[PDB]
Parts: C-alpha cells; structure tokens; sequence
C-alpha cells in the first residue's frame, strides 16, 4: 500500500507513535516519507546482505528474520515480510522498539539526515488528526 502524507500521518497517530518517546508525530511522517516514499512493500537490499523493510525501512541484521542475512538476529520476532503488510501494525511496534534503544531516531538514516532539525511539524499540516 501506497499512503498519502496524511493518511499516513493519521494511521501513525491511530497507532501511538505522536510523541512515543518524545518524538512528535511530523519526525515519524518525515522519516517514512524518504525511507519508503510511503510504501509499505518498499525494499532495499544492504551492501552487507541485509535487507530494509516497509514504510520505516527496518533492517534484517538486527531487527526481523529474512532467512538470508548472514550473522543477524530478529529482535521485534517477526518475519520481515510482516513489515511489508498494508496494515502498518508490524512496522510501528517494531519501530517503537527500535527507537526505545539508546540512539532513539538516529537508528534511521533518513530520519538524521533530511528530518532532524526541521521543522518537522510541516510533515502534518493540512491533515485530519
Ligand atoms: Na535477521
Ligand atoms: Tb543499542
């Protein structure tokens, strides 16, 4: 599934994620924006053998299992292809794991380097919520 910037926007809220970890929802939008494009079946595969998967672009060393990643874990215990479903349930709760550890939303790439420091909350205006 393909989401709109508010549609996303308002199924993130509907999950919890507006100020999970003190992150207000416009950081959450902005980092699905340029990890996925907002596309739930967005993948991409690492230089390392691991893939990204879904609407935050979670990877296989550390956080799901793909069965082809060599020397990695699955820590939201969840195959990866879970992060690639319409229902975006999967991604936040794994999402919300991955931003509990000590690097919050640093963890996503995208997120440091094109939302950190913005003014996150134009990711939200115009928006039902
Ligand atoms: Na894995
Ligand atoms: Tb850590």
């Amino acid at each position: 599934k393909v989401f709109g910037r508010c549609e996303l926007a308002a199924a993130m809220k509907r999950h919890g994620l507006d100020n999970y970890r003190g992150y207000s929802l416009g950081n959450w939008v902005c980092a699905a924006k340029f990890e996925s494009n907002f596309n739930t079946q967005a993948t991409n595969r690492n230089t390392d053998g691991s893939t990204d998967y879904g609407i935050l672009q979670i990877n296989s060393r550390w956080w799901c299992n793909d069965g082809r990643t060599p020397g990695s874990r699955n820590l939201c215990n969840i195959p990866c292809s879970a992060l690639l479903s319409s229902d975006i349930t999967a991604s936040v709760n794994c999402a919300k794991k991955i931003v509990s550890d000590g690097n919050g939303m640093n963890a996503w790439v995208a997120w440091r380097n094109r939302c950190k420091g913005t003014d996150v909350q134009a990711w939200i205006r115009g928006c039902r919520l």
